């Protein structure tokens, strides 16, 4: 039923979680977690909540672990080149290789939705659509304490960051205890120095001076309180329009995955729909 | 190649021409004109455009013609008993049978918009995805002198009738000329006969008392200087926005098909690429 990789790439070893058993014509529901997280911490609440389940029976389910990130990996030597997100995005095609996955469905929170546009960027023909949450398309621009409350930040908003309810003290221990903490020093690194992710809406007047964006169906979603509202939003604007959504989901911040799997596993469905899959959905 | 086909329903015959052979579980791209017009005013000038005939050679094209509203049609006796909105809609399964076709991606203008789109309703297993130009959800909402001025203006804006009479003047003999005098008042009194579609945009945590959306992927078209702007607008506010995409043409009048078929050929392609037709740029 499920089993777990340690897929040799170029960029290293990549640890993925295959859950279900897929067929050569459908896709697997390829998933990444965001920095401070793994693919049990992010989505496991949300994979595992029971209206998914309806959904998740019927396709196979792919989480990817970042490298260094899986639980119970050791730590890399101090100076150990740790891939970069473009890398990080390169270190899928053989994962699709190695499991005979002729074409992925791609949901990614944060540094994981980045990597997983940026994979589609580079094959369209591997990503047949996408689920976006927090993405920002842009670079930092802003290199200078704990790591910790650093990644804490870039999760929740000011707000409820400052309230500090169960939530927070929650996943203030995932990060803390889960991850090992040299790593997601790297992993922290690698996206805060990521590139503009070089996407532009089209004009359907003429050519857009060659401007690439997403080929494949995508799904934005952000909570109202996170801090990657105008992130999402600068990405949605970059992007097509006519196969690209904006999901603003009400009384949420950081994790809407975890907070608010009714409301997203919904609009997941809807997102399968129109793409043509599971129909028979009553 | 080509073949027409008189198919016989419980509502009387519909005339189809069939373009090309649909095979290995594709569907055909199905069609269904305006008031005033036939497949041949509507879209021959639209799907014979450069850009169309690339995205046409791979799938089939089935140009439904309105009961007696085909080119050569003899006049309905008086007070023929004309099909309704809801009648001419469920003359297309038939269509679909009669033809050996699983499912079809439709192409609807106006009344053929709110046909496509009620038999979308009736039957979403048929439907796989539905480009809507010009469509109005909503009833007429009252009753009743030239029939000919009268779908002019339905057609055509304000400031668009008097500044370009080139295309004016050539669809006032369309409307005129190449379409049954007797049948055409028929098909444009059973259009003014239309119900509320009764669709509703489905809340994320709400159950909408349990009311219907078009549940598969749809792209709402209208020009930004046509009369029929607020109604596709009405329209795009009561669809789901996860499976729904609306395109205002901007500097575009009330037949983009016909106006700016280059624009809303790249748009249709950019459409069927969501859907994981047609990968690669035509």
């Amino acid at each position: 039923d499920c089993q777990e990789h340690d897929i040799e790439t170029t960029h290293g070893v990549v640890h993925v979680t295959i859950r279900g058993l897929p067929k050569g014509n459908r896709p697997v529901i390829l998933t990444y977690h965001d920095i401070g997280l793994n693919h049990k911490s992010c989505f496991n609440a949300f994979f595992n909540f029971e209206d998914m389940q309806e959904i998740t029976q019927h396709f196979a389910v792919c989480h990817v672990d970042a490298p260094g990130q899986q639980e119970g990996a050791p730590s890399f030597p101090t100076g150990y080149q740790y891939p970069t997100m473009d890398e990080l995005a390169e270190m899928l095609p053989p994962v699709l290789t190695h499991l005979s996955l002729k074409s992925i469905i791609g949901i990614g929170v944060g540094a994981g939705a980045y990597i997983l546009s940026r994979f589609a960027l580079n094959h369209p023909e591997l990503v047949e659509g996408l689920v976006l949450i927090n993405v920002d398309p842009c670079a930092k621009g802003w290199i200078d304490t704990n790591v910790v409350d650093i990644i804490l930040a870039h999760h929740f908003g000011q707000e409820e960051l400052q309230a500090n309810l169960d939530l927070i003290q929650t996943y203030r221990m995932h990060i803390a205890q889960d991850i090992n903490q040299d790593n997601l020093q790297l992993f922290l690194n690698s996206y805060n120095g990521r590139r503009d992710l070089e996407i532009e809406r089209p004009i359907l007047g003429q050519n857009d001076n060659k401007s690439k964006t997403l080929k494949c169906s995508t799904l934005l979603v952000v909570g109202d309180n996170s801090p990657a509202v105008e992130a999402v939003v600068e990405c949605n604007s970059r992007l097509n329009p006519i196969n690209t959504t904006l999901l603003k989901m009400a009384d949420c911040g950081g994790l809407p995955q975890v907070v608010q799997p009714g409301k997203l596993t919904e609009a997941f469905k809807y997102f399968l729909q129109g793409m043509g899959y599971i129909p028979s959905a009553s």
